[PDB]
Order: structure tokens, then C-alpha cells, then sequence
């Protein structure tokens, strides 16, 4: 039904709107399992005129192939191929049977009280450079367009119409919106607030023949294909493309297509700072001025009406360097409330690219704010809190969350002044009160000064939800915020102790299965390994076991048990895992089989192995320094995991042997001219009793 007389309306909530951006790095090949948000919620806490947060379903550029939900065609495509170290290759989502970390985000910012922004990169499960290789994902680019052109759906539909075909690599891209994007926009439903689509006037326009300046449905089908998929799930979800950033002489935002609720709105100037050169600054700043003087309509400035509920939105970066990361801010705190506030307050919507401390999840990251990030957002958090919305009562963030209704259990609720509402102008909330229709079991109270509280005790019976309005008072006048309340829904697979004792899925439990000189990595996630039926808050601890196992909470509802097994380890290992509501508790058995590290041969007899009898190494220069490292797993194997000792028995002098650390043993030594060729050395390792001896093998260029 287009031209949609939804578009822009969608995302009237995006109208005074602030953002930030929650963004890891490096996310395939189960990296992003078991990942959470939680952390970074609990740092904004005091964070409360926040509205939404943007989270990758892809990542950017050479990555937007990196899903970081699950999805069956995209676990296909990894065909179970691995590293040279038995780590995954070709996963570009994490494994269907494992985590969904997305919908755990989506539902943490909702628990939260924050709608959600949902970044893709338009490119997709495409190569944006295909005559570059991606050595994490090598062909997986391929495998998908190999699974697109033979699949008796996915030709079917390739060929349902006569639109989907046409310049580049168009076809593919009518693949993910119906087969990949759909699902997941089908998946989540109301828990995605708003889609935002990089990249897009590159693939959709350059390369596959869209014309985003059009009004004509016929020439934005892809853009079509992509708001459709999204609707799909939720038809209020606002879609933003980014066809480029507008013009300093003009419209700072590129013209709306058919189906553009809002501007993805990039910033003028390329990568890096966004306000040096100190024309950018300007270029930028009246970017946020546009949006304050058009009160947060994009496009009331052109001739075409259909586009005039569009709403302006920003997505600038706070760091001087990216969006999601960065040492250091590009903007005063000073300048950062006043563009926020001129950005927003009566105008249009920001998502700021707020950086975390170390978003790459192969380097040890912190998901968190940046020090700098926090200080700047608090500050405009004071100045929001007293000047979007003087006089009345505000209500924090997007939504008041309450907690579910266990029937036959006791209720309780804080709603706490200064944080869940505010007296704008600091006299204070003199009333809380409701109106509609509320359990008669309820009673709010004031049980301290500044905090209310919902509570009762729900009879067994209770079997219905409800919806209602909360209205807080001061001197001025009354604000409603809608609330409601939901009757829990226990998971399948658990059966109710009648006793309130938190319980194990089932006893044993058998995980998937370690090695050694490997990290480990398991997940135990509340509704799956565990649960409590009054939703109490839980506890789990290791009891008893071998010490290699780690233990440690990633959220309330998530667990990671990590840890690398030696060759000692080897066989059935077996634990014990406490789970307390802190009253009761419950024990079940853990068991997890430690194999040996492959491609070294047992001997049967307690010896040392060595990878090979003839260790052929890299080569030496003459006069250069010559290095390289013997690891234990890699070079030399042990079956008991005993201390081993590496001496040296025969071969040229230049090149000795000494202790890295536990695990590993540098060679190190300069050889000269006179030293080339293949130098032949044996070394002996030995642990306590049993000894093998191994040669290695340099060959030594001379410098010439
Ligand atoms: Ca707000
Ligand atoms: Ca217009
Ligand atoms: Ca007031
Ligand atoms: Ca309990
Ligand atoms: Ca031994
Ligand atoms: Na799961």
C-alpha cells in the first residue's frame, strides 16, 4: 500500500529522542556467544531520559556478513569447517543451539524500560570487496550466493517476480529480506523499535540499480523488499537507509525513499573526527540546528507531501576517532549537552555512537562506557531531566517495567522519585497514585519518603493480566505513564518442587566436550539449565571437581563455565553446581569428557612425543637475529600433563634453548654466513623418567 500513510508517523517516538550505541567488534566463529548487555545497563543505572539503545543484528563493512543472531541458512553455510587450533571458521552466526546473545540484549533493554534500534549493514551475507578474501570467513560469501541459485524455495522466489532480477548482485539481496531479514524481524516482534540500513545507496543504488531520488515504488524495490521484511514482524518498526549524507548548502539529510520513517542521518565529513577540520564542526552543528528549527520533520521543505511526517534523526559519534569506540571526545562536555539538547529538545531524534572501552572480543573486551562517555551523558541526563519537559511530572526512559504476577505469591514493587519520575523543577513528587483497572489485591503505598510500592499477594487463581495508569503529582500538576502486568509463563522441561527450591534441568548433565591446551567455553542459562518457579534471583556455585574449571556470571540469567584443561585432565571429568535462591538450594552432577590435543601419537608408556621426528622450522638470515617458539600442544606432547624438560644434545652452537614459561621454550641465537644451509639439531624431552629425542632442522640464507 504504498505510498504508506504510516510512513514517519511510525517514529513519532523518535521525536525528542536520545540514543546511544552498544556495538562489539569481531563477533563470528562463536564469539558472540553468550555475550551480554548487562554490564553496560547496570553502569547507565543513573541514566533516565535515555530512550534507545542501537545493537548490531550485522556488523559493518568487510564485516556485514557477522550476524549476531541465529539463523538455520546461516548456520548452514558454516559446514562445520575449522582452524588449525579445532576453532570454528565460516560461522557468521552464532550456533542456533547455543545463544541468541540478541534477544537477551532486546529483552534487557526492555526489562530496562528502553525501546531498541537495530543496525544491518545493507551488503549483507555479500562481499563488499570480492576480490578480497576474508580469512575468518573465507567463502562464506560464496556458499551463500551457491545456497541462493539452487533451493527450491529460494528460486521459486527468485523468480515470483520479474523485479527481483536485474544489475550486480540484486537477486541475493531479495534473498535476505525474504529468507534471512524477515525471519528475525518475525523472530522478535515489537522488541526491535526501529531498523537503520548502512551502506544502502551503495549496493541498493550504485550496484543493483535502485534509485533512492525516485518516487516511484518501481525504482526502490529493494528498499521495498527490506521496510516490507521488517513490517512483516513490526508494522510499527520505523526504517531508516543511509543514502549518504546531505548537503551544508541545503538539507543536511539525503531526500526520503517510500520507506524512510526516519534519517539515518550520518554525519557530514568521512571517517575520523567529525568536527576537525573545524568546517565539519560547522557542517555538523547546523545539521542539529536543521533539526531544532524544523522541530523534527525532515522533509517539510520539498513539494512531495507524503514525506512530511519523516522524523530528523542524527547519528553522530562522541568519540574523536569511531561510533562505538574511542579514547577521547570530539565535543566539550559543554558542547555536547548544548548539540544534544538543540538536537532534540522539541526537535528531532540522536543516536550518539558511545563508546566502549574494548568492543573486540578477541582482545579481553570491555563493554562498557568510556569514563568521558558516562561523564558527558550524565550531564545531559541533569540538564534533560530539569528542561525537556518542565512543570508536570516525567516519567524515566520509554517504559515502566513491573515485575510479573506469580499467582499465590507475594507481590512487591519500588517506584523510587529521581528515578522512575521526577519533579522537573526539584520541589518534588507529592502524589502517586492510579486510575483503570487494578488487581483488587493491590495496594500502593508510600513505604519511605520518595519511594511508592505496588504489592499484595495474587491468589493461585489469578489468572489475568492487566493494563493501567500510574500518575505521579507535583505542585503542577499530574503525568500518566501506562503500565502493565503480566501472569508468569513457566518453560517446558521443569517440573515445580511445590517448595520454592530452585532446580537443575536434570542430574547428570553432560556438556559438550573440552580439550586440552583449549579454552573451554559452555553456557548455563536460567530456563534452560536451571530455574526457580517464584523467579527469585540465583546463585550458582561450584562445589566440588577438578580445579581447571572456571565459573563465572555473565547476567542474572547467565552463566559461563571456561577454563583450559591440561593433558593431566584427560577422560570423564566430573562436578558438582549448587543453584541457591538464597533460602533454598539443589545440586546436580556437571560431566564433561577432556580429549587429548590431536596429531601427536601415543605411545602408551608415559613418553614425551614431539609433533614430528624431523620439526623443519622457519628460516634463519645470516647477522639476523634468529626466534621461535617450542609450544606445549603445538611442537611436543605429554599424555600425563607432567612437567617436561627440553635440553639440548647435539647440533651448531649458535642456537640454545631456554624456558619461555610452563608452556613453551624459545630458540633463540645469531646465526653468521659461515652457518648456511640446513643446520641439523636433536633435543631431548624427558618429563621425570621417559625421555624422546627430536631433530630440528633451520635452514640458515646468508645475507648477501
Ligand atoms: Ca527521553
Ligand atoms: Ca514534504
Ligand atoms: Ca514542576
Ligand atoms: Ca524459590
Ligand atoms: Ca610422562
Ligand atoms: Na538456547
Amino acid at each position: 500500500q504504498v505510498p504508506d500513510p504510516n510512513q514517519g508517523l511510525r517514529a513519532e517516538w523518535m521525536r525528542g529522542a536520545l540514543g546511544m550505541l552498544w556495538l562489539p567488534e569481531r563477533t563470528f566463529n562463536g564469539n558472540i556467544e553468550g555475550i551480554r548487555i548487562d554490564d553496560f545497563l547496570t553502569q547507565i543505572k543513573d541514566i533516565r531520559t535515555v530512550d534507545y539503545v542501537q545493537l548490531p543484528l550485522t556488523s559493518p563493512n568487510i564485516f556485514s556478513p557477522t550476524h549476531v543472531a541465529p539463523h538455520p541458512i546461516i548456520e548452514s553455510l558454516w559446514q562445520g569447517d575449522t582452524d588449525a587450533n579445532g576453532d570454528p571458521i565460516n560461522l557468521v552466526a552464532p550456533r542456533e543451539s547455543v545463544d541468541d546473545p540478541l534477544l537477551s540484549w532486546l529483552k534487557a533493554l526492555r526489562a530496562a524500560g528502553l525501546r531498541t534500534e537495530i543496525y544491518v549493514n545493507s551488503y549483507n551475507l555479500l562481499a563488499r570487496i570480492p576480490e578480497d578474501t576474508q580469512a575468518d570467513y573465507p567463502d562464506v560469501s560464496a556458499r551463500w550466493m551457491e545456497w541462493c541459485d539452487t533451493n527450491t524455495e529460494a528460486q521459486a522466489f527468485i523468480n515470483s517476480q520479474t523485479y527481483h532480477e536485474g544489475n550486480g548482485r540484486r537477486k541475493y539481496m531479495f534473498c535476505y529480506a525474504e529468507f534471512i531479514l524477515k525471519e528475525y524481524a518475525q523472530r522478535y516482534g515489537d522488541l526491535i523499535d526501529a531498523w537503520c540500513f548502512d551502506s544502502a545507496d551503495n549496493v541498493m543504488e550504485d550496484e543493483c540499480g535502485d534509485d533512492p531520488a525516485s518516487e516511484d515504488v518501481n525504482d526502490q524495490r529493494i528498499y521495498q523488499a527490506f521496510a516490507d521484511a521488517c513490517h512483516a514482524g513490526n508494522p510499527n518498526a520505523a526504517i531508516a537507509f543511509n543514502n549518504s549524507v546531505g548537503d551544508r548548502e541545503g538539507n543536511p539529510f539525503t531526500s526520503a525513499t517510500l520507506f524512510d520513517d526516519y534519517t539515518f542521518g550520518h554525519p557530514f565529513g568521512g571517517a575520523g573526527n567529525m568536527v576537525v577540520p573545524e568546517a565539519l564542526y560547522t557542517y555538523n552543528h547546523d545539521l542539529v540546528v536543521f533539526m531544532q528549527t524544523n522541530n523534527g520533520y525532515a522533509f517539510r521543505d520539498d513539494t512531495r507531501t507524503w514525506n512530511d511526517n519523516v522524523v530528523a534523526h542524527f547519528f553522530p559519534k562522541q568519540s574523536t576517532t569511531s561510533w562505538n569506540a574511542g579514547n577521547t571526545p570530539c565535543l566539550t562536555d559543554e558542547q555536547f549537552v548544548e548539540w544534544t539538547s538543540t538536537g532534540i529538545v522539541n526537535g528531532g531524534g540522536i543516536t550518539w555512537g558511545t563508546p566502549l572501552v574494548r568492543t573486540n572480543l578477541e582482545n579481553a573486551p570491555v563493554l562498557t562506557l568510556q569514563p568521558y562517555a558516562l561523564n558527558q551523558f550524565e550531564l545531559t541526563d541533569t540538564y534533560l531531566k530539569e528542561f525537556q519537559s518542565p512543570g508536570k511530572p516525567n516519567w524515566s526512559r520509554q517504559y515502566t517495567i513491573l515485575p510479573a504476577i506469580y499467582p499465590g505469591q507475594p507481590y512487591s514493587h519500588n517506584l523510587v522519585e529521581g528515578v522512575d519520575f521526577w519533579d522537573p523543577e526539584g520541589v518534588g513528587i507529592t502524589g502517586l497514585t492510579a486510575s483503570g483497572t487494578l488487581p483488587a489485591w493491590l495496594t500502593i503505598s508510600q513505604t519511605a519518603t520518595g519511594t511508592w510500592t505496588l504489592s499484595g499477594t495474587p491468589p493461585v487463581s489469578e489468572a489475568s493480566n492487566y493494563t493501567f495508569e500510574l500518575m505521579a503529582q507535583d505542585s503542577d500538576g499530574v503525568t500518566n505513564r501506562e503500565v502493565k502486568l503480566e501472569v508468569i509463563s513457566h518453560p517446558a522441561g521443569f517440573t515445580n518442587p511445590g517448595d520454592g527450591t530452585p532446580v537443575w534441568f536434570s542430574n547428570p548433565m553432560v556438556l559438550a566436550k573440552a580439550t586440552a591446551l583449549k579454552d573451554y567455553g559452555s553456557l548455563l542459562k536460567l530456563g534452560v539449565d536451571f530455574y526457580d518457579f517464584e523467579g527469585d534471583v540465583l546463585t550458582i556455585t561450584k562445589t566440588s571437581g577438578p580445579d581447571w574449571l572456571v565459573l563465572t556470571q555473565n547476567s542474572d540469567d547467565t552463566w559461563r563455565l571456561s577454563g583450559m584443561p591440561t593433558a593431566a585432565d584427560a577422560g570423564e571429568n566430573s562436578f558438582t553446581f549448587n543453584v541457591s535462591d538464597g533460602i533454598l538450594s539443589s545440586d546436580t552432577e556437571i560431566k564433561i569428557t577432556v580429549d587429548h590435543v590431536a596429531g601427536f601419537t601415543n605411545l602408551g608408556n608415559g613418553a614425551p612425543v614431539w609433533s614430528s621426528p624431523i620439526l623443519n622450522l622457519t628460516d634463519g638470515k645470516g647477522s639476523f637475529a634468529y626466534n621461535y617458539t617450542l609450544q606445549l600442544g603445538t611442537d611436543y606432547y605429554d599424555f600425563e600433563g607432567d612437567a617436561l624438560t627440553i635440553t639440548k644434545t647435539s647440533g651448531p652452537d649458535w642456537l640454545t634453548i631456554q624456558q619461555t614459561d610452563a608452556n613453551s621454550w624459545k630458540l633463540s641465537g645469531t646465526p653468521i654466513n659461515s652457518d648456511a644451509g640446513e643446520n641439523s639439531f636433536t633435543f631431548n624431552l624427558s618429563d621425570d623418567t621417559n625421555s624422546t629425542t627430536a631433530e630440528i632442522l633451520i635452514n640458515v640464507i646468508a645475507t648477501i
